[PDB]
């Protein structure tokens, strides 16, 4: 018999649509059975309900569409720690991160480089808890691309992450994958699917820093990018492209990528193309804001960074104004400061708090294309990923930055946070007994 | 300024010594500053204390001296899962395990095969919580030894775990290490020290199951075992030896191993040798009890009779060692967060220990399991590490009390409270490390 | 916080591209040239703010050589075997002397076309040593059995060292040479040079000048590979320089999109027009031809020597023809750092038929075209250009051989910093021991 | 896992770079460091340095000064390896210099036949006498400590 929960909400924010006052939501097992006004709850659920909750604010569980499941040791300060950190160390750290994410009301994460596939196994067998993870597996990069570890010699990097020379040692299952040429990129995409990747991520331009590779220059050939998109597409994945400079943006669009990250030099032409082709914009404004707070760096390097920060701001604001479909991503480790991205959507992008919430809920599953279930909205038939808040985030978007303000967390209809509920969620049992 | 905590205890079980009624313990920072009667607390601590607790029962944090930090996927049923499971999956699972261990009052673990060194890093930087982990890194095995994965062809296993052919992919850092000959075995030990291993583990006889290798037969040559012991000793580690048959037990003793596991065919000669040379006995009776409960289903009738014969020998060996006064510590042979409390039960109900002796074997004696790598710990004594647990019930009246985690109300590790009333899942003053 | 200003008064100022100025002045503000013109016209703000003043007979841009190789080889093997066998630590040490010598001769920029320029530039840029601005190709790219191949060694050794398959320990992908075969491999080949910081890409597009193993008349790499190489370079804003002798190789390099050609020994009217049309740089490296002409068929079979002379003659006609046709030219020597680069100016005049002023243009103003979009504004004494400036005791327009006496270069500024001058030590102004 | 090992890197990368097995292109056997384990490997290790023209042999005979990864108090290499290393050097008229802090390492280096000791941080009366008796050079490197 079905497990039924009624949640009464002072304010219900459905994700895409006008909020409802004095509403109710019914969960039947894993799905949402009813949404609407308190008065209209079908009587069958009033009879069959196992439990009822009364909360001030209800909304969909939050997504972050740009996470990286790294779990690095704190020793090396560049991408060397990705290579040097033993993945057992990483997984342990990612477990905390995933716990923290869920306690903050994040019920889905799109991992774009790292061990999300491997860690998801420990979430799905119930050993640990966390959001739904949609992982790219390794980010794909060309040699001398943004995924490359320039400070290491090339043999070490390609021995670790290349798609030639199969060998013992979890070959093909790291945070990055280096491939050069049409032949190698086919295997590259396939190796991520192999680990269970639900999205594909490419480096389609240089990194934001400008020391080794250049953010203004495109990465991968159009021939490789097209093959990568076709490979993903055959298994119903879309490709997400790291892009800053317009060269890279346009190459990623031409190739068929359906999600773009950073998009720092998006202009009017880009916005129109992204609307036309249904391409998702994920700004990751957090990462820009961090280095702006750093304030420097050589004086010319810093001026370059500020110039890019300004372009990035204009690009984001322009895309919002032009009606490009947007989702939110932070570019951080699990349990990182993802809530800040909602703040920046409002205070930098110029979104309303309601639009910001849409970008983090209703629009977010577009980030994984056909791999998305019906989710991200409080709607009948959608997945019961639902969070309750003590205060109205439409009056202050910073509310999300206090985890205590998220009082209840349902993922797939199961309560992982709430009054009386232990750290590992409802009816948790030690899995090692 | 030092952080001072006073804990008043209705009953204080020091670990090695008679329990004390109406006692008190003072923690200053990471160490125990005072133990004794409530009336004798030095006044300077009464003045400087940040907080006070009052509990019915206080004792040292518990050790388990035979854990394995595997975190395997549930897919393959033999040692294939150790190879096939991505270590990121393993680490994640071990994080839950370590949390559970600490919530049960286990503040130290000796990991004898797996990723303890690698997971300890996430504990020591405060990303996760868990016991003090003393890890062997990989268990060392000969080809066709107990560490070998017989169902896989040999190239795959030695490509993964051998000490030749360095390569990308975390070479030398798995749950198992295959090495053959004096030359290879030197590297084998060194590769574990490289990871931070605080003990060395060898397979010195066949596995308990008797299908591939034979528990009655010794493993490694005496030449290899001696080198292994010498390699460990030079970096102040001792070696723990998996041994069942007497051949393996005696070879391990001769070589200089200072801790023996299972020890299923220990007889009078073995007990005396172990006393004489100061060798620790870790029975792991839990593992034997699991397959006894299984009842030989899905085994050949003769294979089951062999198992029962070994279970009986193992029982006599354990009882005999307790009776002969061999120094004993407790180990379960299970994953972190596993049913370690059961081993205390078996120490009393199978071994014939008093509850007080059982507690000694899980506290005061347990650091002997890691030899010179042990700090002063495992006892509620001045100058020892503040690994301290509080209980609601007196375990001396019922050793099964430890099997209810709720009965462990307070857990201090290194003077820090990781469990207690009002204390969140990640311990006192926990902050999200990713902000 | 104050800008560092230097005024240099010059009896004669050779701007690099344009008529020389008599009784001129140049102002340096920090790294850049703030003013050039007549002495009388110096903006008064610089007359007020100047930290130091110099008076020199002749001032001009710092010199470029567009064909260097940062090899540093041990003197043991006489062919390309030394490139493989020489430990790169030995090489780097030798290259440090070479770079010091270059700068003392007024060479403030070098285009390295095979070797460790990228790796050595790091020691120049952190100030441990001194040298020119280095624009390096990293490894020269070659096909198997191409001009970069070491034919005297068996093929497994050469491709184990320089191939783009089989990543391994030991500074894989970072040698003087890179062997790649096929479109797939050549993509990685280009990318591995960019990885080391290469600011240009170099390909072997024909056989070597010695007609011993490979043949200078025959093209190297397929057109498909060459196009991919050019596209790969272009995506990161590099151009490709092509080693070409025979017309087959010249034409294939041009068709593929290469923007700089070296040697170009069989360039004829059709080639000159194409190079003008497409803006392709001509780097003759006449020095290398002149060296073996001076050898005089020294232990060569008579027919091998006749072949070499025939090529030397074609090379001369090609060069003269390109100058006469108005192809854009820059100077390169094809030598080690600190080599006899000044000779190339002599040959530009005495073999090519350039005026001394045109020769200087080819070694200054035109030279940054050698690295395409990777060039800053440099190679001219012009406002807003980089302060790479040298002073001479005598007028090189009266005698182009003046550059062959390093004492005649009295002052050397690179990026506004004085690395040679009266009172200035071996490692430049305000040098300090970097290891203290 | 000795003082020459790069503990922050995984072991395959370090031994691929500096081990004395798996000859390969890329200036194999000619780096700043050489990792060797056992009598067989240490023979090649010494020989590979003589190959380059080494005029002395240097061993790590105890942990590093920073007590982070390896421990300065503990000896490094077995006495069997150290003796072979000294013998290999001696056959080509080289002596061995030993990095030593703790007394365990100092004494093992002396026993093996090393003729120069570096740092020698826990040299006591017994060590001084031995070094005089056997003609062993003391190189303090006090600058590092300072």
């Amino acid at each position: 018999e079905a497990k039924v929960t009624i949640i009464y909400a002072g304010l219900l924010i459905p994700g895409d649509g006008e909020p409802l006052r004095n509403a109710a939501l019914v969960i039947s097992d894993k799905i949402i059975a009813f949404v609407g006004s308190e008065a209209d709850i079908p009587k069958k659920y009033l009879r069959s309900t196992q439990s009822t909750h009364r909360v001030p604010v209800l909304m969909p569980g939050l997504w972050d569409c740009h996470m990286h499941f790294g779990g690095d040791d704190d020793y090396y300060n560049d991408y060397t720690s990705g290579l040097a950190t033993h993945p057992a160390s990483s997984g342990a750290r990612l477990a905390r991160g995933c716990w923290e994410a869920l306690q903050n009301g994040y019920t889905s994460y799109r991992d774009l480089a790292g061990y999300g596939c491997e860690v998801a196994k420990a979430i799905n067998d119930g050993t640990i808890v966390g959001p739904n993870v949609y992982s790219s597996g390794a980010a794909l990069s060309q040699t001398a691309g943004h995924g490359d570890i320039f400070a290491l010699p090339a043999g070490e990097v390609l021995g670790s992450y290349g798609v030639m020379n199969p060998r013992p040692g979890y070959w093909g299952a790291g945070p990055l994958c280096i491939a050069d040429g049409v032949e190698e990129v086919r295997r590259a995409v396939r190796l991520q699917i192999r680990r269970g990747a639900k999205v594909i991520k490419v480096m389609a331009s240089g990194g934001v820093m400008s020391r080794d590779d250049n953010p203004n220059f495109a990465q991968f050939s159009p021939e490789e990018l097209k093959v990568i998109v076709e490979e993903a597409a055959r298994q119903n994945r879309i490709v997400s492209a790291h892009v800053h400079g317009k060269a890279g943006i346009m190459a990623a669009i031409k190739a068929g990528c359906k999600s773009l990250e950073h998009v720092s030099y998006a202009d009017e032409e880009v916005w129109e193309l992204m609307k036309e082709k249904g391409i998702l914009y994920v700004a990751t404004r957090s990462v820009i804001e961090i280095f702006l707070a750093s304030n420097g760096l050589v004086k010319e390097s810093w001026a370059k960074l500020q110039a890019l920060a300004d372009s990035h701001l204009k690009a984001y604001q322009g895309a919002i104004k032009a009606g490009v479909t947007i989702a939110l991503g932070t570019d951080t480790a699990p349990g990182g400061p993802t809530a800040l991205e909602l703040q920046f959507a409002v205070e930098r992008g110029g979104m309303t708090p309601l639009e910001a919430i849409k970008a983090a809920t209703a629009n977010a599953p577009l980030s994984v294309g056909p791999q998305a279930p019906l989710t991200g909205q409080l709607r009948e038939g959608y997945e019961a990923d639902v969070i309750a808040l003590e205060e109205n985030p439409l009056e202050d978007i910073k509310v999300f930055q206090e985890p205590k303000a998220v009082t209840h967390v349902w993922k797939g209809g199961k309560l992982f946070k709430g009054p009386g509920i232990g750290p590992w969620g409802e009816d948790a049992r030690n899995p090692f007994l």
